[PDB]
């Protein structure tokens, strides 16, 4: 037997925002929390496995979710214009 | 399940002070490093799976910790005096 | 089939990303820094993946803990080249 889901976590600033991936059935959701109760975020993508990344320039965010099914890793990025797919490459 | 180790680590400062968490036989267990050799911290609850993040506000460190086991994730929260269950809930 | 596992880590405003990949047994690392992703030097076993990293100043340290069965290793590149950290446990 094996686990059946898989998380990944960011967050950022001192209320704190965080950002929760979960990759479940071959789904990516994401779980949002600003300091006043958790709901669901705007990503949805395909994914059996994600990780994430983040990092301010100056107070704004930017996000990368790295989505993986087979051998291929789609980067999706936040940089103020909703969810976009990112350069990313790798040769799995 | 089988023995099989999955990690997630975090770290905070410049010392730094890392935290690694290991899911294991159903179990995640901690190891910390806040400069001066690696010990076993205190966060032991059950998970299959784990994510980590953390964020300073000041100088006090605030962490989460997802453990999933199942679909069900729960959140568990260092703030500064104990690991307390997070109100994280998310519909896998 | 098998789906790969990353993680990923990043840095400074540009910012300098680090991701990585345990493929088929095998860890393998993919830069970018802002002028596109190339191929690091990391190369290490593991069936699985987690990194942290942390800035001292402007120089960034990066520790990668990979696992293969129940032993993890940590490596460091704190500047000039990967080494084997100081990390156990007894899993
Ligand atoms: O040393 S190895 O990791 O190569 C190994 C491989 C297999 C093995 O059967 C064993 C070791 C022996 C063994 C060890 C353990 S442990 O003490 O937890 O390490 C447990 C078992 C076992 O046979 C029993 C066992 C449990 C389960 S579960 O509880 O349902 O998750 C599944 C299996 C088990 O053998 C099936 C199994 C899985 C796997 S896999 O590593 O998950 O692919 C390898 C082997 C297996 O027989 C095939
Ligand atoms: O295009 S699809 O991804 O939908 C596809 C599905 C199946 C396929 O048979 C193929 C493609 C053809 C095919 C492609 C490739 S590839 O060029 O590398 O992408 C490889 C294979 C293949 O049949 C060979 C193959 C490899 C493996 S693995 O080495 O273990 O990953 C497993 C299988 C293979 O056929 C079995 C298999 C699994 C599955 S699964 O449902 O995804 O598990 C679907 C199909 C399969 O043939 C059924
Ligand atoms: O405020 C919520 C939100 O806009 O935050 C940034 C990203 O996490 C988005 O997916 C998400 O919907
Ligand atoms: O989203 C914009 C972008 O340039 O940001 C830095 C890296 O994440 C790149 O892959 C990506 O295309
Ligand atoms: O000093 C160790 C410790 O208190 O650090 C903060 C948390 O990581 C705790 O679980 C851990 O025991
Ligand atoms: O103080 C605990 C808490 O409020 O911290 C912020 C979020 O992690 C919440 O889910 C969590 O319950
Ligand atoms: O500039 C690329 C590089 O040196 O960056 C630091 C580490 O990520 C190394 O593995 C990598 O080769
Ligand atoms: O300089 C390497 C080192 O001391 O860095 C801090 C920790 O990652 C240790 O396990 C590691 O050996």
């Amino acid at each position: 037997m094996k686990a059946s889901v898989q998380t990944a976590a960011t967050s950022w600033g001192t209320v704190p925002s965080i950002r929760v991936y979960t990759a479940n059935n071959g789904k990516i959701t994401e779980r949002c929390w600003d300091g006043k109760g958790w709901y669901t975020g705007a990503f949805n993508e395909p994914g059996d496995n994600v990780s994430v990344t983040s990092w301010l320039v100056g107070s704004a965010i930017h996000i990368r979710v790295y989505a993986s099914t087979g051998t291929t890793t789609t980067e999706w990025c936040w940089d103020g214009n909703g969810w976009t797919k990112g350069a990313y490459t790798a040769t799995n």
